[PDB]
């Protein structure tokens, strides 16, 4: 079974930092496809040579968003396993028709255990999971009850109460699901707009021991401050711009 | 040559998911032993649990930090001591290599990002081998600036009287150097930012400093922070008696 994790990125100081720990954690699972999308107006050589370095199955992919982010991006990722094309590197033809597999959407801040991947293998339908440090909660996650999802552990307002990093939806069901993808006007309801196209709460399929362990966690990066950064600027010493970071 | 890893940590929300993703980056290099140092009264299950699951080599180490505020010198300090004969292991492999023993001992902290090209790049020092760091120091990546293979100056800007003006990701010490400088350690009452000199200084002169990372042109190390998480809910869901679940781990 094929995991495709399909994450959006986009330039910013921390960027290539949050590739790299990202790739060196997916370089840990087999039979993975990263579908890498940026956010901007073409393929950046940080980008494109962070992934043919990285040794890792993926396919690059490029789209901009001119309010929820990383939407147009997993889209497009989709549009590609839909065999619509998009790919600007890596594996340019898509799983053909009838394929089996998982699509995971991690996003480029998060931390992922190398568990969690191969809870998500099984997926039949849609999958779900306590995901840590989200929704301002110490985790958030689905409430099961002999194995089937009653309810979610959560505090905000939504269908499906779950973080992007909190489910996984098996490749069939999305080909068979034409229509189903990311509301881009959607505000917390992003995760809702593509599930409600694909199964009934009810019907999620709790993973991580019935949702009794955390193996993901929504961690998020700090801003670097760049005061000396300006200042050094402005004396013509600024970090040699030839010098990727 | 066997690189050893110091890692001072503590419990805070994050900790799991900084100890997760730095084990898993760790798990990618060979010939390397973890010294993971928890800032604790005793091994915590916690931390205790993810090793054993971890598949690394390692040795689990534990010291209390007892104004500037530095943070990790006692755990840094406790990882040096054990290096050179003072025992203090609580799990894991209990001693440590003997005399004579060639290597290399690298301070990683639990937030940073490391690229598994930076071990390759440290493994052969003789002495203390340097390199840039990204993000710190408020500069795009502070470094050593090298000509004709010697370091000749620093890219820096936050207090330039350090004598070593790098962060303590910056650079790594030949293990045979170490327990020959006995009283090389990290000073917990130096300067906030003079703390990788109050080591260094006792090891080499900055103009012995072996530049590696390709001259010092290539940066493979981040000193990324992670966000303190918002728990404003969960306070509130606790006073409700409906708290997240105390016995799932985070
Ligand atoms: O507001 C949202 O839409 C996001 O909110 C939360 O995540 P959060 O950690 O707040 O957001 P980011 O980490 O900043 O962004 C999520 C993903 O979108 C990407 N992104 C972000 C910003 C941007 O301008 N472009 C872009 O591609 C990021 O690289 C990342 O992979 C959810 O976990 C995300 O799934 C959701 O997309
Ligand atoms: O002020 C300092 O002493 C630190 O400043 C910067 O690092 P920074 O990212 O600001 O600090 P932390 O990441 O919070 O701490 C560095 C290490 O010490 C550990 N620590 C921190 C705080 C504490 O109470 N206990 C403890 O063990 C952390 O887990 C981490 O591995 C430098 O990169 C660190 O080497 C230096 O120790
Ligand atoms: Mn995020
Ligand atoms: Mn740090």
């Amino acid at each position: 079974m094929t995991i495709y994790v399909v994450t959006p990125t986009y330039a910013r100081l921390v960027q290539k930092a949050e590739l790299v720990r990202l790739s060196q954690t997916l370089s840990l699972v087999p039979r993975l496809h990263w579908l890498l999308v940026e956010d901007a107006e073409g393929p950046t050589p940080l980008v494109s040579g962070l992934l043919a370095a990285s040794g890792l199955l993926f396919t690059h992919l490029v789209v901009l968003t001119p309010h929820p982010r990383g939407v147009e991006q997993r889209n497009k990722a989709l549009d590609w396993l839909r065999g619509r094309g998009g790919a600007v590197g890596g594996e340019k033809d898509p799983p053909p028709p009838g394929t089996q597999g998982v699509v995971y959407f991690a996003d480029d801040d998060n931390t992922y255990s190398r568990e969690l991947f191969e809870e998500m293998r099984w997926t039949r339908g849609v999958s779900v999971w306590p995901v840590g440090l989200v929704g301002g909660l110490r985790f958030e996650g689905p409430q099961v009850q002999d194995g089937r999802v009653v309810g979610f552990h959560t505090a905000w307002e939504r269908p499906f109460p779950v973080d992007m990093a909190g489910f996984a939806v098996a490749l069939p069901l999305l080909l068979d699901k034409p229509n189903a993808q990311f509301d881009s006007t959607a505000p917390g309801h992003l995760e809702s707009s593509l599930l409600s196209h694909l199964v009934d709460p009810k019907d999620l399929e709790p993973r991580a021991a019935n949702c009794t362990r955390v193996l993901v966690w929504h961690t998020r990066t700090e801003k670097p401050k760049m005061k000396q950064e300006e200042q050094l600027q402005r004396q013509g010493r600024g970090s040699d711009p030839a010098i990727e970071v």
